[PDB]
């Protein structure tokens, strides 16, 4: 019994580059009672990786989600087949006791496809959900501002606070994002990288201002963002994204004035504080907008477990249109 | 009748200097039916004054509170010798329609200086009040940083603390108000300028984190503290007197894969926020807690109007142990 795993060899500085990951091949152990071999179909990388990697000794295995098929069991929960998602990292096998996995949901349909367990109705769709309705609070008739919109957090808010009856105001990175975020009935989408002025822009999208801000990139944006947020607005912390790279000091931060004069609320958040019954409501839900026609998906498919630190380092650049997926 | 006027020559470049003011005499109209003439008696300078007045058209008065005394009055609820709170700027003489002008506590004694109505149990002490018991929502048995904390509001918030069960751990400018802090009873004070590095005086002042942080200051400050923070900490903004006076670009925000990683809370917020009965159920609280000897104060007396600007100087750039007030 082998496995293949992708190690961090060195820590990142900015962006991650190929030398940074090594391949190693490795001999599973046979496997102890209670215990059941897994094998990887669909592998996730996201942008919390970037930031988590710090945490690793070089060494280390990569972290994340894997959607695996139990090829061999010696757990009667778990039989031959079973579909599960489990945390072992990027590898392509691994053992597990069982008590680190998650069955899918039972009502889960063939119609859709495994990997969305990863993404939309998954801990992407989770922490949009949850940032969105419960931090941000959103009640309806609100205008919400949601950056990296294309992106698997992003482009859930936007359309969960389309049928709470929100106006969405969205920013993306590239041009096929913006026809594909206007598909999905955003009031106003922009490229960012292209605007002359972040600032008009955005307050020709809402001259109002915007009652919510879904904040996934951080920095000098942010910024921007803050100085026409109305007064109590409320700021979800979700990532930093446009920070996590960076080879110099941070940014300035939001001016602190404007923060104060508005009194505003900002609360930073992680996925994994809701658990239980909240949780398994949240995934019941995206499941049931997802097959209403709600929210709708799309996928970033790479084939194939060598192109993994590819896919992340593409990812990380911007450079895909959907949730990044290695399939395997 | 003549009054003298404190006006902006010119915006400030960093802190102020004395040429960036200009004193003015005015002759003041006739009374109207229902207005009252006002003689400070007692003014205020606070940190706030510093980014207020950027927003001022040189020529314009300065912004701020007095206690002042109705000398001659053609409003029935005003009679001569009645003392109020008044807001006219900076200045000597004014003239009240009556209805922007606020009468004492009922119940306020002889045995306390009319100068506590702009400080302690007036606006800086309901900053305080509010900003910990309803932003930082403190309980009791909870770990609070506060900085500025021998200001005006500091020292507030700092006894209040102390008074409902929590360990104060507070940051000072001088060793004078170090000396202060600790006959005041907070249990960590120290002084931010000597010590070597603030990272570490914190970590030994409350190894296990700090629940709250009550934050004047801003700036690198606040980065250090939001790095000590307990999980789901609660960072109250009421001011970022650090940045007022900053002649660069802001210094780097706070850094955003801590804030994601223990859930942080920050809420910004004004005083004015609280009216009504809100608002005098603390006015009242606080005038409570001085009779009880529970809340100390320390007032720092100039005499003067035309000492004015330098005692807003003085206040300022840290020269005085306890609020200033120009007597006015
Ligand atoms: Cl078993
Ligand atoms: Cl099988
Ligand atoms: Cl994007
Ligand atoms: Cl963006
Ligand atoms: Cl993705
Ligand atoms: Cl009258
Ligand atoms: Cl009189
Ligand atoms: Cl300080
Ligand atoms: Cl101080
Ligand atoms: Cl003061």
């Amino acid at each position: 019994s082998m496995t293949k795993t992708w190690t961090l060899k060195k820590h990142f500085v900015g962006y991650p580059t190929n030398s940074d990951f090594e391949l190693k091949t490795s001999e599973l152990p046979p496997l102890k009672n209670g215990e059941v071999l897994l094998e990887a179909l669909f592998l996730t990388v996201d942008p919390y990786m970037r930031v988590a990697a710090k945490r690793l000794k070089e060494g280390d295995t990569m972290m994340g989600q894997q959607v695996a098929k139990v090829v061999e069991s010696k757990n009667v929960a778990l039989p031959k087949g079973t579909i599960v998602l489990a945390s072992p990292g990027w590898t392509t096998h691994s053992i597990s006791d069982g008590k680190d996995l998650e069955k899918l949901l039972t009502e889960w349909p063939d119609t859709i496809p495994l990997s969305l367990a990863l993404g939309t109705v998954g801990m992407p769709g989770l922490t949009a959900y949850f940032g969105l309705l419960e931090i941000c609070g959103v009640k309806g008739g609100e205008t919400v501002m949601v950056n990296a919109a294309a992106g698997a957090v992003g482009s859930v808010v936007g359309q969960i606070a389309k049928l709470k009856g929100c106006k969405v105001v969205g920013a993306v990175g590239s041009d096929e994002k913006v026809a594909y975020l206007q598909k999905l009935g955003f009031d106003v989408v922009f490229n960012y990288k292209t605007v002359e002025s972040l600032e008009e822009t955005l307050k020709k999208a809402s001259p109002d201002g915007y009652d919510c801000y879904f904040d996934n990139v951080g920095g000098e944006f942010s910024n921007t963002v803050i100085g026409q947020m109305k007064k109590f607005g409320r700021i979800a912390i979700c990532g930093a994204i446009s920070t996590y790279n960076r080879t110099g000091p941070l940014p300035p931060g939001p001016p602190p004035e404007i923060v104060i004069y508005q009194e505003l609320r900002m609360e930073a958040f992680v996925v994994y504080r809701w658990q239980g019954d909240a949780r398994q409501k949240a995934l019941k839900d995206l499941l049931k907008w997802v097959l209403e026609g709600k929210i709708q998906y799309k996928e970033y498919i790479i084939e194939g477990f060598e192109n993994m630190p590819a896919a992340f380092m593409g990812m990380l650049k911007g450079d895909n249109l959907g949730k990044t997926i290695v399939k395997a």
